[PDB]
């Protein structure tokens, strides 16, 4: 099919945090089937960023994600035509981030036309005061609702000098023609920003996705 062992990514982001507007540009490479990907994030306009780079990289593709024989594979289906997802990012502390992402398919790279906009992070809360260090590990939940897939998940920030930051997810994803849905499902999920310069001008960034159809995993 048109899902291949080894893909890549071009990525263009625009949006605004607290009314700061910003665009960063990114170029990757990964492995659907193994549900591995990475990319080199560089910001274009409104460096340096005044917030947390983290609150961003899970905005930086489900198709990514090792989907077993007996779970149906919403994302894969969806190309070459493609799909787009929406979601809203819910910290705790009332900061609320809201994302979207058009992602098409040319040859064997697939492009995604981006947008963000966090609004309400308090001036000293862990994101504008950078004291953020990773995402943990997670666990997303996907089900069927009205002939599209939702995926929630509870996010956790691990904090600069300890204890956590906690966001909850809430995703809406709509391939682009009709495709097969799947039964309720998880996907459980690994970000690291890799290496990163001073300012966050420049970030690698890598994801591990892997499906699976009941728990205990």
């Amino acid at each position: 099919s048109v899902i291949k062992p080894d893909m890549k990514i071009k990525l263009r982001m625009e949006g605004a945090v607290n009314g700061h507007p910003f665009a960063i540009e990114g170029v990757g490479l990964g492995k659907p089937f193994e549900g591995k990907q990475s990319m080199d994030l560089k910001v274009k306009e409104g460096g340096p960023l005044p917030f947390a780079y983290d609150i961003l990289t899970t905005v930086f593709n489900r198709v990514f994600a090792k989907y077993p024989e007996n779970i149906v594979d919403y994302f894969k289906q969806s190309f070459p035509e493609g799909y787009s997802w929406e979601r809203s990012m819910n910290y705790e502390d009332g900061g609320i981030c809201n994302a979207t992402n058009d992602i098409t398919l040319d040859g064997d790279c697939y492009i995604y036309e981006i947008r963000f906009d966090g609004v309400n992070f308090p001036a000293n809360g862990p994101v504008m005061q950078k004291r953020t260090v990773k995402w943990e590990p997670s666990t997303e939940k996907l089900y069927v609702r009205d002939g599209v897939l939702k995926g929630d998940v509870n996010m956790a920030l691990s904090l600069e000098g300890g204890g956590h930051y906690r966001c909850d997810f809430k995703t809406t994803y709509k391939a682009k023609k009709v495709v097969q849905l799947p039964d309720y499902h998880f996907v459980d999920h690994h970000i690291e920003i890799k290496s990163h310069d001073k300012d966050y001008s420049n970030v690698n960034l890598h994801e591990h996705a892997e499906a699976h159809s009941e728990l205990p995993r």
